[PDB]
Order: structure tokens, then sequence, then C-alpha cells
């Protein structure tokens, strides 16, 4: 009779509401740290994501001995997906634009946190092939402390990720002849 | 017999009250500064909405050297639409009406936030027309950092949009031979 | 049998709780500034309403360089009716007298926000026959961004309200050679 | 069976409690303000309520540039009536008493704000028929903003009512060369 | 069968915790205030209770220009009787005992607030008598603003009591030749 | 069946939890400040209580100008008894002990607030013999206002009781010449 | 059926949760202050219970000026039994050890508050032995105000116990030459 | 049928969380003062626990003048086990080894705290064989105030251990011609 | 039939969030301490994990006189495994690598909490390998206090760990010829 009905519709949307609670209250986020002491001028301040958002702006530009704070998180809500996004600049001085990618997922069961950055010849904005080409062409870090590259052109990087789901990401990039931190 | 249509209805009206609780408390929130250090006076400030409300006034006046922030919101209580609208001032010394739109939607399936400016001939204050040709007929911009272009007559833009629900929106408007930020 | 009508009962009080909940529970306000940069005294001030109450009182006069500040609100409890009403103040250098009018709807599938001003013969308080010729005979504005237009007799006013549901309403009242805000 | 009556009077006085709760939670109130500058002593305080009731005394007396205070409010617990009373002085340099009344009904579907003043003949306190007269044989004030009128003797007021359920009343009693405010 | 008697018990458990709970959260209150400026020394005060009690002790003596502060109250707990009571003084410059009376009744359908007050022959303490003598034998005041009257013996008084429930009573008594408040 | 005496076990312990919590509830309290002017030192201070305890000591002794503080309380939890005792001191300079006593009973429809002081014979400490004497034997005050009596011995009291359940009681014992308070 | 013991065990625990929190949350107390007056040092502080426990350590030794503070209360949780035991120090300068004892206990319909205290020969730490001894075998104090006694070897001391379960006691130890508090 | 297994389920689940509940808050803990006034220094401090744990480190070294402080505490969650363990430092002055043993244990039906120390040869870091030696092969002192030993080698302790479930204990360890506190 | 069913899942999920919220609010903690008197600067800080999470970074480097502090936990929510891993850094002044390990296992039934340092041959960054070979093929320490061991090349370490579930690790590493804390 329909009463079963009834107390199975009770059980339903009791854990229905349970579960849509559970993946709303999963917090994934990201806090981005860029020191610029690489001696030019960034500007042209630019973003993608594959999945996640930010509530406030980049600075337009970071001239020399300043930074770039930038905190990305999850998309609201019951929805199940990560942080995953590029940030980029253009390098007046040099010609050049570089860009800077992170991960963040939300299934660690078969992802895990990652980072990476390159120096782009011209002017690109980040974008879809950005992404890629920072996570799957070329050779990103996991987020396990520090990790130091050349970026060509006079210029290096040394940074670390936290290999948390609310993840501390740093970077400082600064000339060839200079030490970190 | 009827005790099955009164259990149904505690079902019914159970499960109405949540689902009407969940659009209440969705928000969907602007912010939007706009910069004057174009070197003109602005006046006359209108405004439009296709979607959402402000509770506050714009300035009448904008002089040199100061900003409008103007914060719209979705409509308040159980309804499922975003903030749509237009905002624009006339500029006396130049014979022309600059005009800014936005868009942040309630449905993120079908839809994205967006941004545009224009210079408009004469004086027009902010309406129906005025949002379509900012939003289909010029080329509006995407929410992923920022953009600049010329708006003619010696001045140009340079402004960002946040890709959040809850989104900060920035312009600064400046004479062709002057710098952002 | 009866126990049918009983839990009918318990689900009919149950609903109409919370209907009447929420009809006394949604708010419509309006908060009306008028400056008075007019360079006459104003006094007598006069009041009516088609819908909704003040607490406070009106000053009984507005000397020059001086606001109006009033606060209207919905009538309190489960009645579903907004603000709708008239100001007025007699202006005894000029021989006429100011009203001012406002609505902030219950209903807005059908109806929206509307303001108007005008300058009247002689001395008339505020009431229903300022209501009809203010808001259906003269031409008012609707809420949307700064308006300004001649009372006649050597007076203007510039003024917007707001498109909310909680409504601020502003008006400037000066002379015709000068400027707003 | 017996089991029927019993889960109707949990219904009766499940109901009953939220009907007189309803009741003892709606607030009528009234602020009465009668600032003396009629350049005459006053003196000899008294009151008459034809329903609610004042907590506090009045000041026996009101020399030249002070104000009565005084806040009546319904009575207590689940009576549905509301605030209607006279409040009285006697003023020894002219051989009159002043009267003030006022009215903040319970059920606005049939009555409204009143309020008046006179100045009688003699000693007499505050009673029905100075109610009576003041409300019926009299011609009343509604409450909506500023009212003026002689007094006879020399003397004048000036005064308003809020159209509020918590109602502000203020009178100024002055000289008939003088101004208001 | 005996479970409609059990369901009857918790029905008439339920309903008399609440009918006791409301009898014990209905407050009646007096507070009074005897200012003596008489020019005589007040000594050995005293009191009587029909209805009610007072927490504090009365000043055993009142010298010039100093003021009796007493507050009675209900019966505590779910007895519903209100507040009468006398209170007296002996005044040995004048061989008098001024005498106060107050009611604060608890059934309003019946009863209001009353006081009187006396000046007696010889040293007399409070007593039933005095409260007789006081409410029915002499002509009382009742609570609705200022009354002033003489007590023989070149000694008068003017005072007024609060209508509300929960009452403020004052009094100053004072030489005949001089002036209230 | 016994569903019926499960059903009776629930009713009966509900009702006896909230009948030992109403007896657990219920103040009675009694604060006895006893003035010493009388010229002599007062020592070895003792107590009795027939009903009721105090958590504190008593001082030691009592010089000239200084006061006994002594804050008696009922049997703590649902034991329905009041505060009934006595108290007192020897007067080595004048060979005999002061004693104090008061009452504050439970139940009121058969007692009342009363208290007594004598000074007796040579030294004995207070106990049951104290309390039938002071309580029966002796003609005690009941609780309202001010007494004055001699104790012999160049020494006489003034003091009072208040009526209520939570009950100040104040004493000034002092030379046979002197004025109380 | 097995219903009526399952019935049968949601009684039987939930009446059983009551009684082990009542007997948890009944609180006995004892605050023990012992002044050293006496001329000579105290040392080797010692002690034992009967039932009940204490916190905090006794001070090593007590020299002239200084008091003993220690704060034993009853053994925490369901159990139901009192404080009840002894202290002792150890007194060099006259070869004997003072020792103190107290009873605090849980059922009052059999016993009382009681105390005493000792000057024995040699050295021997408070024991069942000394708690016998004075408790039985010597004349205790019931806790009803001030006692004074001889220890002998040219000491005494004066001191009272509280008659609540919350118990103050109080002893000063002092020379046979002087006075208390 | 089935229902009377879900039933004593219920009932099963609901006791097992209220005794799990139970031995989680049931609380063993220690505070362990060593104060060094041996006038050698102390180093490799070194612990082993019996049962309980301990969340700081030890000090690795104790100077002339300065005092340990160390807080066991029992293994958290439902296990039914008290505090017992070792401390030990070795003293390079003297070529020997200070240890300290303690128990506070979970069931006082048949266990009560106890402490000692000793001065071992050589160097051994605190063990299994400390605390049975500690415990059961020399003589422990329980938890009643002062107790005072040699170590021998020129150095004595003097210390106490509360008998309370959370407890105090303290040792200063002196030169053997000094006194304690 | 199927209400046992409904029943019988009320019971499950029942449960199981119980089971999996104790399983998400047991806390494993680690607090690494690792201070530099080496005289030699580190740098390149990097991490492993076998389980376990870090919010923050680690400093890229640490010279002569300063700390790292790093703060492990276990990973969120239901996942029942502990903190395990590695730090570590290369110090260019003597061409090795100091490592650092720690366990604080969520099972303490059949492990226990350990720690380890080593000073491995050029440069090599925490991973897998580090761990079995500071767990299992070096002989680790156990979490019982102060231990002291050479690193060779110049250096040794002294430090010590908590045995508690959230356990403080700490470790001096210092030149040969120098003695901790
Ligand atoms: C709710 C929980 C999630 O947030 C955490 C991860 O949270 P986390 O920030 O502590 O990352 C620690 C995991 N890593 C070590 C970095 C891989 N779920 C898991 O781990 C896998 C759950 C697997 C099953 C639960
Ligand atoms: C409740 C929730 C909404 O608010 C969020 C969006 O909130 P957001 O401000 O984080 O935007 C992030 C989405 N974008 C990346 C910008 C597209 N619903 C969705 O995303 C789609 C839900 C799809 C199904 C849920
Ligand atoms: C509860 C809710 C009301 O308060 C809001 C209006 O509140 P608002 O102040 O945000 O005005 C925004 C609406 N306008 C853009 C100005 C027309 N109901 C509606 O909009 C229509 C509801 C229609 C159905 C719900
Ligand atoms: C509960 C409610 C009452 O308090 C309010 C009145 O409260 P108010 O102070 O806002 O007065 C506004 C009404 N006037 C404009 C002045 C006539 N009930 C009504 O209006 C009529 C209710 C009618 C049916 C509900
Ligand atoms: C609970 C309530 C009582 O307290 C109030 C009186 O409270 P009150 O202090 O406001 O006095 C106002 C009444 N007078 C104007 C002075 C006569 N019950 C009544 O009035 C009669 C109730 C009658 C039926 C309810
Ligand atoms: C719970 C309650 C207990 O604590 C109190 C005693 O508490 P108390 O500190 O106020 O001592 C006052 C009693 N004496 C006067 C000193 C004998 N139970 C009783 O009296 C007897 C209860 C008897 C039956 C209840
Ligand atoms: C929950 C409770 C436990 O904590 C307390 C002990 O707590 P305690 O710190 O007050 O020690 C006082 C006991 N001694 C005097 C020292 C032996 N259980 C017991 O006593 C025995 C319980 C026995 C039955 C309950
Ligand atoms: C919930 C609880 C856990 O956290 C604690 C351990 O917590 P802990 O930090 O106090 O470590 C004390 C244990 N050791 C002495 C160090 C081995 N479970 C256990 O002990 C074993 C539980 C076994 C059964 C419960």
């Amino acid at each position: 009779a329909a009463g079963t009905i009834i107390a199975g519709a009770e059980l339903t949307f009791g854990l229905l509401q349970n579960l849509l609670y559970f993946f709303a209250n999963v917090n994934r986020k990201c806090a981005v740290g860029v020191d610029n002491e690489s001696g030019f001028r960034w500007q042209e301040g630019s973003t993608y994501f594959f999945s996640g958002t930010a509530d406030e702006n980049l600075p337009y530009s970071v001239s020399d001995g300043y930074a770039v704070l930038y905190g990305p998180r999850k998309t609201n809500g019951p929805v199940a997906t990560g942080v995953v996004g590029v940030l980029a600049y253009y390098i007046p001085s040099i010609g050049k634009t570089l860009a800077v990618m992170w991960s963040v997922p939300f299934d660690y069961n078969f992802y895990q946190n990652w980072w990476n950055a390159k120096l782009y010849s011209g002017n690109q904005r980040a974008d879809y092939d950005h992404y890629v080409d920072l996570y799957y062409n070329a050779n990103p870090f996991k987020a396990n402390g520090w990790h130091e590259r050349s970026l060509g052109s006079g210029l290096k990087f040394c940074g670390s990720m936290s290999s948390s789901g609310q993840a501390t990401l740093e970077i400082h990039v600064l000339k060839e002849s200079e030490t970190c931190m």
C-alpha cells in the first residue's frame, strides 16, 4: 500500500539532503603568492579556470619588489569538482608572458596537487592551451616542498606547494644571479 | 483512504518549504567600481536592470579623480534569476554618454559572467537597447582578468571582472596617453 | 471518521501559521530625502498615505540648506500592501506648495516603484487628489537613477529613486541657475 | 470514542494559546510631547483613559520653556483594545485649563489615530466629558502631519501625530505672535 | 479502557502547569515615594499588608529634605492577589502619625488602583483599622494624576499614582504656605 | 495488560520529577544585620538552627561601631522547611549574653515571619531552650517595620524585619540615652 | 510479548540515568583554615581521608603568622559518601603533633557536621587511629559557631564550623595568654 | 517478528553510545613538579608509561634552582586505564640517575595513588624495570601529604602527592644539610 | 513486509553517520621543531608523506640560529590513517642532506610513535626510499624523551618526541663540541 512509498520518500529525501550537504561542505581552496623580484614590470594580469573560481581581481600590474596574492576556491554548492586554473602576466621589458598553473582536485583517489610555470613568446593571455601545455606537455611539479628552475631570458623561479586540500602555493621569480627567500 | 492524502501533504509542503528556501538562499551579487581619471566631468547617472536591483543611489556626478561604487544584487525571495543591467553617465565636455554593462546569471549550466563599455553619441540614458547593443551587437568581455580598449574621442578604459557568483567588477576610464592602476 | 478531520486541522493551521508569517515578514520600506537649497523657507509639513505608515513626525519647517529625512514602511502584520503616499510643504516666499509622491508596491508582478514632485498654487495639504494627480494625471518618474525637471516659479529639482523593495529616494530642490550634488 | 475528544482538546488548547499570544504581542503605544512656550506656568497635571495606561507620573507643573513627555500604552495581556485618553493642566495666569486628547485604536478596519486640544474655562481635571467633547463635539485632527489652531485667550498651538500603531504625538503651545519649531 | 484516563492525565497536567505558570508570571508591583519637606522629623516607620510584601526595610527615620523610597510587590508563585497595604510614621514635633495607603489589585474587572493619606492623633502603627479607614471610611483618590489636600496641623500633601499594573506612587508632604515639585 | 502500567510509570515519574523540582526551587532566605553601638565588646559568637543553615562563619567578636552580617537559608534540595534559628554573643563588660532569634517559614498558610532579642544572665550559647523562650515564652515581634525595646542593664535595641519569603532583618543595639539610625 | 520488556528497559535506564546524575550532582565540600599564631614553626604536613579527597597539596611548613588553607571535597561521580578526614603537623619547638579533624557527611538523616583538634605526644602522621580518637574517644565539637579549648603545653585554639553541606571551617591556634580574631 | 530485533538494536546502540561516552569522559590526570636545589646539573631527561601519555616534552636539562613541570594524562577515548609512569635524569656531577615514579589508576575499587623516587648507579633511562623496582621491590609512598627520605650520595628529597583522581605531585630534591619549602 | 526494510534503513544510516563522524573526529597531529645551530646554512627544504598532510610551506632556507617549525596532520574526513612522513634540507657547506622522519599512527593497537634523522651523501630530496631507510633499515627512536646521536661530518643532534596522539617533536642540530638546550 501507498504508506510504504511515503515512508520510502521520507528516507529518500532524508538521505539526499545529507548527501548534498556533504558535497556542499567539502572545501577545496588555493592561495597563490607570486613575488616579483625579476627586475622587470609585469602587466595585463589574466586568468583561466578549468574548475573553481576567485572572488577578487588580480592587480593590473606588479612592479619590482611586490607580490601577486590571489585566492581561488571550488565552485559553491553540491558540485563535486576542485580548483584547476592558470594565471598570466606580460613582461614588456623582455617581450614574453609569464604563466603559472595549479591544481587542487576534488577526488584524491585518482589525482594529486600540481603546479608549474613558464615564460612564453609574445603576448598570450591564460587559456585552455596554456593549461594543457603546463599540465600535460611540460613537466609539472607535484606538491612536496621547494623546486627551482630557469625560465630562460635571464630569469628563474623557486617555489613550493602544500599537499593539503586547502593548499598554499608560493613562487619567487628572480634574476639567475640571485638566491631565494 | 484519506490518511494517505494527508501524509502526502506533509511530504509535499515539507519538500516545497526546503525548495523555496534553497532558491531564496542562493546569492548572486555584483560590485561595480568605475574610476574616472578621464579629465572630464561625468553627470546625470542612470541605470537599467534586465534582472536584479540595487538598494542605494548612484552619485549624480563624478568629477575627475573620483569613482562610482555601485552594488547590484538578485531579486529577493524564491525568484530564480541573476543580476543583469546597465549603467550610464553623460560627459558634457565631449558630447557623449559612457555606458557600462554587466551580467551575473543564476543558471551557470547555460550562461557565464560578462561585461562591456561604450561611449555613445549625444545624451541617452540606460535602457533595453543599450543592454542588447552591449551584450549581443557589440563584442562583450568574459569574466577572466584584465582587458583594455579605446572608447574613441581621446578616451580608453582598462578593467576586469571576477568569474564568481558574487562578482567584483573594476574599470578605470582614462586618457589614451596614460597607463592603468 | 473524525480522526481524518483532526489531522486535516493540524495540516490547515500548520500551513496558515507559515502563510501569515510569510506576509508579516516581507519588508517594503522607503527612505525619503528632500534637500532644500531653493533659497526659500518651507513650512506646514503634511502627508497622506494610500498604503503604509511612518512612525516619526516631519519637521514643521525646512530653512535654506537643510533636508527632510522621512522613513515610511508597510502596514505591520499579515496585510499584503506596500508603501504609497504623498508629502507636502507650503513656501510662503513664492505663494505655492511643493508636493512629493512615491510608490513602493507589494506585488511586483503588476506594479513598479515610482516618484514625482510638483509646485501647486496656494496652500493645499497632501491628500488623495494630490496622489491621483502626481501618479496618473502628471507624468511620474520610474525608479531608475537621476531625473531633473523645472517646477516653474524660478525653481527646479533633481532626484533619483532605487528600484529595490526597500527603496532610498533622494531629491535636491534648487534655483534654476544652479547645479546638483 | 473519547480518544477523538482528547485529540480535539489538544487542537483546541494548541490554537487558543497561539490566539491569546497574538493578542498579547500586538503593540499599541503613544508618546506625547507638549512643549510649553506659552509664557505662563502650568500646574495640577491630570489624566483620564478610556483605554490603555501609563507607568510613569506627569510633572506636577510645567514652567515656561519646558515640555511634558508622557508615554501611554495598551492594557497588557490578551485584551484587544488600544490607547484612548486625555491629559490636562491648569494655567493660573489666565484662569483656564489646557486639555489634550489622543486615540491609537486596536482595530484599524473601523478606526484611525486622532488628536485634539482646547483651553476650557476655570479648573476642570481630565474626565469622560473632556474625552467626548474633544473627540465628538469639537472638530478633532486626524494623524497626518502638522496642524495649527488658536486656543483663544492670547494662545495657539501647532502640532502633529504619526499615523503608526506606535504613534509619536508632538504639540508646541505658544503665544499668537510667535512661530513654531 | 485505562489508556483514555492516562491520555486525560497528560492533558490535565499539561493545562495545569500552564495555568499555574500564568498566575506566577503576572506582575503586580508598587513603588512608593514620600518626600518629607514638612519641616519636622519623622520616625518609627511601620507597615501593614492586606496583600503583597516588600523585601527591604523602611528607614527608621526621615529628616527634613529626604524621601521614603519603598517597593511592595505581589505574593510570589501562583497566588492570584495584588498589592494592598499601609505605611506610617510618627512626627514627634506635632504629636501625630502620618499614614499612607495604596492598592494595586489583581483582578481589574472589579477593582482599580487607589491611594490616600492622613495625619492621625497620637502614636498608632499601621494596621487593618488604618487600611479600612483610609480605603472605605475616608475619601480615597483614584490613580489619575495629581491631587492635593490639607492634613491639618499646618501640613498638606500633593501626590499622584499611575493607573498601571506596575504602579509608581509619589507624594510630597509640605507646609501649607509652600508649592509642590 | 502491562502497557498500561508502563504508561502509568511515565506519568508517575514525569509528575514526581516536577514536584521535587518545585520544592527544590522555592527559596527561603534570611539576611541578619546586628549593629553594635552598645559601647561594649561582644565575643564568643554562637548559633542554633531549628531549620535551615548558613554557609559562612560569624565573627568571633564585634567591637564597638561594627556589625554582624549573617545570611541563613533553607536546607537545599526537595526538603519543604524554612529558616528558623538563634544567634548569640557574650558581653564580658556587663556579664550577660545577647541572643537574637528569627523565623522565615516554608508554609505561609499557617505561619508568618517573626523575630526577637534578649539579654540573658551569665554565659549561655544559643540552643533549643533559647529558641522556645524567644519564640513562645517571651513576646516576639512580627515582621512589619520598626520596633524598639529595652534589654535592661543600660541597653536597648531598635530593629525591623521584612515580611518577604526572602527576608532582610536589621537591629541596632545601643545605649538607653541614644537614638536609632 | 517482548515489546513490554523493551519498553520496560526504556523506563529502567531512563530512571537509572537520572538517579546516577542526582548522586553525581550532590555537592559535599569543606574549606579548612588553620591560622598559626602559636609562636612555633609547624612542619611535615600530613593527611588522612575516611571519605572524600583534596586536589592540592598542604604547605610542607607553616611559620608564625601564616595559615593553612586546604579544600577537601566528596569523591566524584555517583558515589554516595561525604567528606571525613584528618590533618596533622609536627611542632619541633614543643615536641608534639597538632592534629585537626572534620566531618561533612552525605546522609544528614543520621549524621551531622563535626570537628576537633588535639596536640599529641611525639611525631605521628594522620591515620585511622587519629580519626577514631578525634571523633569517638575525645569530645568533638558540633558545627554551631565558635568554641575554644586548651591544647596543653602553653597553647590553645579557638574555631568554628558552618552547619552547611558546603562547610567553611576556621581555627586560630594561639598562646594561652592571647585573644582570638 | 523482526520489529522486536530492530527495537532491540535501538536500545543496544542507545546504551552503548552512553557507556562509551562515560569511559571517554572520566578524567585521570597527573601534574609532576620536581624542583632541583641539589647543587648539581641534571640532563638527558627520559620517560616511560605503563599507561597514559604526555603531550609536551621534558626539558633536556635542569640547572640548579629550576624545576621540571610535566603533565601526564589518561589515554584518550573509551579506554578504561589510568596514568602510570616513570621519569628520569642523569646527574653527571655524582655519576647517578635520579628516577621518579607515580600512579593514578582508573579503578579505585582495587588500587590507589602512589609515588616514589631513587638515585640509581650509572646512566639508565626510564623503563619497565625502573617501574617494577619503584612500585613493587622498593617501598613506595601512598598519596597522603609530605614524606622525606635520603637518596644517598649527599642528597635527599621531600615531596607529596594528592589523593585525587586529578593528582598534583610535588618533590623538592636537595642537599642533606638543608630544609624544605 | 517492506516496513521492516525501511526501519532497517533508518538504523543502518543512523549508525553509519555516527561511525563516519567518529573517524572524522579522531585527531592525529604532529608539530616538528628543528633548531639549526650547526654553523652551516640549510636550503632546498623538501618533504614526503606516506600518510597525512601539511597546510603551510617549509622555509626555503634555515640560516644559523633559526628553526624549522612545521605542523603535519591526518588526512581530513572519515579516512582512518595517521601522520607518517619525511623532511629534508641540503647543506652546501658540507655537501650532504639532513633528513628527518616521524610517525604518529592511527591504530595504536599495532603501532607506536617513532622518529629518526640522518645526514645522507650529496643532494637527494625526501621520498619513499628515505622513509623506508629511516624507519626500517636504520635504528629509529621511539617516543619517550631525549635521545642524542652523531650525524658524522662534525655534526650531531639531540631531540625528543611526545608519546601522545597529538605529538610535539623537537630536535636541536649542533656541532659535536657543544651542549643541548
